[PDB]
């Protein structure tokens, strides 16, 4: 049975996975997607290493292989993330000038989005901007910008593409009594009261053994930022416990605003945990338990 098919009978929009080009073009990736998955993200090739590894040049080959794939076999989209600290050229990161790297951020946003607009479901547009206490991360944009980037970020996505849900997506938020936890929902309240265009907030999902159901608890208290949209995103589990991943679907079910759920791949060996053997499928492709636990939860 297809988890996303069962899922969108619950009333969610998807349940997604992240890919690329030469996981479609090798082993079962792409029959198990076609069959089982709603939504594709691109796995790495929306870096900014990989899209834009020099100043203007801009390197779409891996991204677009993604996008037409998706639109020929009729899946949703979701992509990101355009500003993070995670996978930045050296180029970036050693801009000093204020307006230089704002016109940088903003060209990086506008020319993705645009290359993609009105196919690209979800955009991640701002990630893992807070630190563990809670305060902003201390990333180049927040050095050289100031915390302004962060409603210029949303604001120059929103105008490249309105028909885009924006996000901001962080991990680490998945204990309700966290101090990360409650501030990113402080800050986003904040920051959609003054008119900024966050659309979303994505739980960047990288559990060990157990943390599946502190989720049930996490992610009500992550809707509480009143934004429109939450997801789960880059959801993998060390040791794949049924327990975990049943839990972290019920979260997702039990929150009206939940969307859905994105996973971190498809088989165990294509993971970069894949030693906790984390994932859905296995190295033969063959249904986990976890799988298997999951079709029977969604089937008072
Ligand atoms: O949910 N995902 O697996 C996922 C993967 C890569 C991403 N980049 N931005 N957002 C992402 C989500």
């Amino acid at each position: 049975q297809s988890i996303d098919q069962l899922i969108k009978a619950r009333g969610k929009v998807y349940f997604g996975v992240a890919t690329d080009q030469n996981r479609l073009t090798t082993g079962k990736n792409a029959a198990i997607i076609k069959a089982d998955f709603g939504m594709v993200w691109p796995e790495n090739s929306m870096h900014w290493d990989a899209t834009e590894p020099s100043q203007g040049n801009f390197n779409f080959a891996g991204a677009d292989y993604l996008v037409n794939w998706a639109q020929q076999n009729g899946k949703l989209i979701g992509a990101g993330c355009l500003v993070w600290h995670n996978f930045l050229p050296s180029w970036v990161s050693s801009i000093t000038d204020k307006n230089t790297l704002i016109n940088v951020m903003k060209n990086h946003i506008t020319t993705l989005m645009t290359r993609y607009k009105g196919k690209i479901r979800t955009w991640d547009v701002v990630g893992e901007a807070f630190n563990e206490d809670g305060s902003l991360r201390q990333n180049v944009f927040l050095n050289v910008i100031g915390e302004d980037y962060i409603p210029i970020a949303f604001q120059t996505a929103r105008a490249a593409d309105p028909n885009a849900k924006l996000y901001i997506m962080d991990y680490n938020l998945d204990s309700a009594s966290y101090p990360k936890t409650q501030a990113i929902v402080n800050r986003v309240k904040q920051w959609r009261a003054a008119g900024v265009p966050i659309d979303g907030i994505g739980s960047q999902m990288h559990l060990s053994a157990g943390q599946g159901a502190g989720v049930l608890q996490a992610l009500p208290l992550l809707a509480s930022a009143g934004t429109p949209e939450v997801s789960i995103l880059m959801l993998d589990v060390a040791g794949a416990s049924p327990t975990d991943y049943v839990n972290v679907v019920n979260a997702c079910l039990n929150v009206q605003s939940c969307v859905g759920i994105t996973v971190m791949g498809v088989a165990d060996p294509d993971s970069a945990f894949a030693s906790s053997t984390p994932l859905l499928f296995d190295g033969n492709f063959n249904p986990k338990p976890a799988y298997n636990a999951i079709v029977q939860d969604l089937q008072i």
